[PDB]
């Protein structure tokens, strides 16, 4: 039933076209007749100081009306509607990709006392907690523990993105109640590319009522464009039924979300969920973006803190098997009598050591008979540098077989037939997640599964690097020793 | 300059290797005295034979940048006329013109080094740096911590300021070096080439600043009949202005490090030593992932810092919002927390003109001058509100008060009432020194003082004469904020 091509309104919020160069409305958002007790055709063709009865808005008359709006961004319109409420709304000026004048208006009242300033208050304070911590982890939950405290949501969670875009919550806080979704993984589709790219312009998606019925304008065509309005710029945009769905079986009521962007890239999400529907207004909004942007700033700080912390550790085996490589006689020896530090160099599991004839395993490797079939098919690739992959699985058929120690390979050929390997499984590691049995989370995760098989963690550059440290530093010290 | 005669410093070999051959088209001239053979000698061989090290088996079309990168570095020796048996770092990029270079520096052993040392020391300078307090005292632990981890005899801290003009923000050095710090140059200094050229080439390294340049011979390539672009080189060596400068500041070697952000230069890790000091390519690498993430660091400090000037910003804001409407006067509920008024913008004055009535707040000029401001103001019809880093430039008659109000942020009110804040020449924020008092440096103005730090702040404090420090953008939208409210409190007076 639901189409996909909604570009439907929030019913919460207003949404108005107004024409050029007479500022009358040319279309509105259908729910006027609710929000304003004002008809739809009452109100099309009406100037918008003629709707605000204070006459509020003043737009100074023009043809056309350009960057003029950036004044008039933060404007906070009322009119009296029922019994003289004289109902409030904040007022945000944008122009479509159509290139029409667009007003939306969420209501806005000041009844939460302490409104923005004490969100400002605990978030300086939040961020001073979180510089102070230590671990990574501590960071994390320190982020989503306060973000909840800061807005009161049921739960409140942190996602970050895979190297193949996929998500994992690495952080959460919830109701005691609430079912948790802590090391829950799921695949990239669940948040289309689309949805990612758009977070780079609308940095906040707030769905405050899930089961609200979408609105549209009428007349839902514009005049002038005979074309439909494009929302990307609202906040009232009303999200896909895909995603509601999800949101709905799920249990949600209310969504909020802040996007973390790194150098225009999106690095994770700082996603808010509610069981029951849960405004937030406009101050709280600009000032949870502000917010996200320095969190996120500290989180970048930290991990990458923590992934030179790895850079260390692998010069730490650098330094290790090229001390014991040159002491034991053979070179061969040294690096297999201290094999944590020699799987520890490309953080696998796994590696083996053709030196000429000879051939040694190491760690969890495959049988010797598949494993001399590989070695085999890598000098018929004749690799120049190195080969890796993250899925070996994919262009050598056979490894499927042993997929669950050697889905992931890196090998750097010592010579024209001595090679040396690193082996790592499939991911294992998903037990964070219970895995428990349409579209629902555990079925997103089951979905991630599948497309995990056969595959092993990416190969960091760190890592291969240090790898080609060790291959060189064997080459020069062979040649050494001949020389020697 | 725009010339760019490409030349190599002289301690290393450049060589430009044909393809798909890998024999040498070009070769720096400095062959014969490092090596021992001529460029005639060594010019057509390929680079396996010279330097006994694998020839990369002779590629199907052109080495790919997955080859060049694994190949980076390779330890390369040869025994030449004299018994002489020399190793090198060789390091291979493609140029923007696409031609293949090698650049071999002279290295010690042949075996590599991790240089667990300096990362242990780096991961010990994080833990320090994020258990710091103040900005000030981070800054000033980078370049101490630096310093320890490289053994320069002294490192910098360069910032770059709205106009990218240099700020030396922390600085560590031998007790009986001269002080750089608090040194402004100008932007100048740097050419915008070498500026826009580090967010591609990360680290400069000079280690001798006296050593003569080489070119390559011939000297032009052949396969562009075009001289060779260095841009991506190491050894490209740095124009002589620069080294004069180097020089004539006692320099023997200097390393920099770029602080980059979102693609643009915010500072530098600038080191100097007296003697002649070589960083190979294991400790540059090494560097610059440090130099990443103690930037990493910076700019969280730097960002929480200034969000917290949102919120201090905010406070200002409420409490100046509560107060206004509480006296029966706004204007007395303004001039009774006026440290809060002058805070709202990060101002060190204000005025309130209401009606008749006229009252300055704080650092402001006289009444006579401000009274004309004013009216100079109306005469502008400003609609929204007006701000300007340098009020000089465009009222002539506030070069009297540069030194109160060179900066000025008003927001008009109708009834010619106006609401002001002031700003002072950014010259007191700042007080190197470097020329001692009032030298009487001008006495002999043979500009003897050409290439020199001092010179370059006397160059710099010409430029930033009449200037205050900017308006940022959360001042301004506070300021709008206080607008916004004072006219909905004129609308509620009815009366
Ligand atoms: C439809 C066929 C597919 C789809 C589309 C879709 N998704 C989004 C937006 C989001 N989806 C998520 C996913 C999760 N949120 C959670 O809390 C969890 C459990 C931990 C998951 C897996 C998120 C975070 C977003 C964006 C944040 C938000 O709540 O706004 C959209 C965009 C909706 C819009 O218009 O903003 C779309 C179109 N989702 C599916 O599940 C299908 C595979
Ligand atoms: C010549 C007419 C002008 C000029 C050109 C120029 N400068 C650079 C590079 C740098 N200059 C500095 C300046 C300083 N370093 C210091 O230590 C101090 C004192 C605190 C100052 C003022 C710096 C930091 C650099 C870059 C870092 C480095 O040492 O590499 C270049 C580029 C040289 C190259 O090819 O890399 C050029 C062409 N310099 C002048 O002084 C003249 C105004």
């Amino acid at each position: 039933l639901a189409i996909h091509t909604a570009h439907l309104i929030q019913p919460h919020g207003l949404v108005v076209v107004l024409q050029e160069p007479d500022l009358t409305i040319s279309q509105i958002s259908a729910n006027c007749t609710g929000i304003l007790g004002r008809s739809p055709e009452d109100l099309l063709g009406r100037t918008l100081g003629e709707v605000f009865d204070s006459f509020q808005i003043d737009p100074i008359q023009s043809r056309l009306t350009a960057g003029q709006i950036s004044s008039l961004n933060p404007s906070k319109l009322w009119a009296r509607v029922m019994g003289d409420d004289f109902v409030i709304f904040d007022g945000v000026f944008h122009r479509n990709s159509d290139g029409l004048l667009v007003c939306e208006l969420e209501p806005a009242y000041t009844s939460d006392n302490l409104p923005f300033l004490g969100f400002y208050h605990m978030a300086r304070a939040a961020l001073n907690r979180l510089r102070q911590q230590a671990n990574l982890r501590d960071f994390y939950d320190v982020i989503v523990e306060e973000v909840r405290r800061m807005t009161g949501f049921d739960r409140v969670m942190l996602h970050r993105f895979d190297e193949n875009n996929h998500g994992d919550v690495i952080a959460e806080d919830k109701r005691d109640d609430m079912e948790p979704y802590l090391g829950l993984h799921y695949p990239e589709s669940d948040i289309p590319q689309p949805a990612r790219r758009l977070f780079i312009h609308n940095p906040i998606r707030v769905i405050p009522d899930v089961y609200g019925v979408a609105v549209p304008l009428t007349p839902a065509v514009n005049p002038s464009t005979n074309r439909a309005v494009d929302l990307t710029e609202s906040i009232l945009r009303s999200a896909y039924h895909c995603h509601l769905t999800y949101l709905k079986n799920m249990g949600v009521g209310a969504s909020l979300t802040i996007s973390l962007i790194k150098d225009g890239h999106l690095w994770g999400l700082i996603a808010c969920h509610h069981q029951t529907p849960k405004v937030i207004p406009f101050e709280l909004r600009k000032a949870c973006e502000f917010f996200g942007r320095v969190v996120f700033s500290n989180i970048s700080a930290q991990e990458d803190t923590e992934t030179f912390d790895y850079r260390v550790q692998l010069a730490e085996h650098e330094a290790v098997l090229l001390d014991k490589m040159t002491t034991a006689a053979d070179f061969v020896e040294g690096l297999t009598n201290h094999p944590d530090r020699l799987l520890g160099l490309t953080g696998s599991q796994g590696a083996a050591i053709c030196f000429g004839e000879k051939l040694i395993l190491v760690g969890e490797t495959p049988d010797e008979k598949a494993v001399q079939y590989l070695l085999q098919w890598l000098e018929n690739r004749e690799v120049q540098d190195v080969f890796f992959t993250s899925s070996l699985s994919q262009i050598y058929p056979d490894a499927v077989n042993f997929k669950s120690v050697a889905s992931g390979l890196l090998a750097i050929p010592i010579a024209r037939h001595n090679f040396l390997l690193w082996f790592r499984p499939e991911v294992l590691q998903t037990v964070n997640w219970g895995g428990d049995p349409e579209l629902h989370p555990r079925q997103s995760f089951d979905l991630w599964k599948e497309i995990v098989r056969l595959q092993s963690l990416p190969w960091q550059s760190v890592e291969i690097q240090s790898a080609l440290a060790l291959k060189k530093a064997i080459v020069n010290l062979i040649l050494r020793q001949a020389e020697e």
